[PDB]
């Protein structure tokens, strides 16, 4: 699974790890966090991040 | 996937565009939507929820 | 599927029930409830639950 990052603010999403405060488990691919999930660290949406290939 | 209206207000349910703002992606069968989640518009439960057969 | 239990007060997760009101269907095995989830009597965290053997 690949990492996405935010492109406003440089925080990277990890599969392996999750965002598990936010209600996102280990091993979600970014594709199926719900679509309401927003950057933890800046804010900003989904729509501002980028797959890192 | 079926289509699913709210038998309160008329509103459908198109699993296709999914209710991404209230974190339902688009391709989410109606049964596998959160149980907690209410008609977009006028916040009644999906136990008022019908398939459109 | 296993039923897990709030090792704090006792509540029992029974898989087949789910926690609907707080948005686990009916269904979802421990491991997927979100990991934000907290006991619904008591309020602690996933962490606190233990399988039951
Ligand atoms: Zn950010
Ligand atoms: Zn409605
Ligand atoms: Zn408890």
């Amino acid at each position: 699974m690949k990492k996405y990052t935010c492109t406003v603010c440089g925080y990277i999403y990890n599969p392996e790890d999750g965002d598990p405060d936010n209600g996102v488990n280990p091993g979600t691919d970014f594709k199926d966090i719900p679509d309401d999930w927003v950057c933890p660290l800046c804010g900003v949406g989904k729509d501002q991040f980028e797959e890192v290939e």
